[PDB]
């Protein structure tokens, strides 16, 4: 057994303008696995959605065919996670959008990159 | 402005053994993103989870290093996503696990693999 | 300084049908990397390869967006290496191409997974 | 039926220092696919093996468990190619190299991470 695992509770979006966003937020219980350290899948999360908003950014509308992420160092509980996400290739009908999480000691928690496939603007 | 991310607000461990896992979880209003589909994280959240379990069930202790995920087709609002996990490969430190969800209908949802590092026994 | 690394100086393609693709090949000394394992490159190539046979076979034209691969176990010079591909999903635009690799005793090598976009 | 795909067969070692790695290659015939672009599995290698010289310039030893690549734009014959890698994590245990690929216009070709296991 296990507990539901959430993900922004709470937030900030400090930045998002053509291609570039950064967003902030508190981690919290719902964050957690049982060890105690940020959800994989919670810090997945992050990424994405900063993604899509990455790609809401850019004006347009996508769907995202794959990811990939490296978890470098454990997140913890009230650590303000910092997600900045990129667009580093705008291509005809995809984007490629880069994604990594600093906590508030600049420490990287983790990497992750978005093939994208754009469906609109 | 956007709602929160959810997973596991519902799930039944239907097999938990061996290297070999499965897990069924019915899609709520929770689990969405904007255009009422599945949202990418909670998808990957979900065979993140079950990655875990997979471990949990050889007797180990681990942390993922990295994640790979392709998405095939949207999960919807009250389906039922079979989520399977299996190592498929159990080396020394590292393990190898591909875990896929397919709905009721039996329609690939999506697929992942996790590269784990173990930590212990 | 470090020699070329090559793929595919010998191979035999056992099945090009419908999405479904299996050729194998002999490691050889251009295979190889300073430790004299098959090289992470080569062993992708070989994977890449057969991932744009798989691609032929069903009739279609593409490109690749993304690639991933994990590595299982080393490859070693005079290996057999039994190379399969098949179209794991088939969209309106996208393919995922899943290829892995096995040695002559029946050892996973590696494997792979391909995004290709439909051109 | 295709030929061989080549690696290396022509390279210039710009930087290797502390886990940064600058080398450049012409691409060449045998770097091609069918389509007369340079192969997925040869952009592969280029990048993997500048990892590996990541890793030596650590003054480390490691083998690759597992690699993502994305392709933005084709590779062409005489392409001057700049590939550079960093290890952007270096851990007790594992270590994390980006590698990128630019053409001599500063257009960029294709980027690949790598996840090392340190031996």
């Amino acid at each position: 057994h296990f507990d539901a695992i959430s993900a922004f509770e709470n937030y900030e979006i400090e930045k998002m303008r053509d291609g570039h966003v950064v967003v902030t937020t508190k981690v919290v219980n719902s964050s957690l696995n049982y060890y105690g350290n940020a959800h994989g899948g919670y810090l997945f999360t992050l990424c994405d959605q900063i993604s899509g908003l990455v790609v809401i950014s850019l004006g347009l509308d996508g769907v995202t065919l794959q990811s990939s992420i490296n978890y470098l160092k454990a997140g913890k509980l009230d650590d303000v996670l910092t997600i900045k996400g990129e667009c580093v290739h705008q291509g005809r009908t995809t984007c490629v959008m880069d994604v990594d999480i600093t906590n508030q000691e600049g420490r990287n928690v983790c990497k992750a990159t978005f093939t994208m496939f754009v469906t609109g603007q």
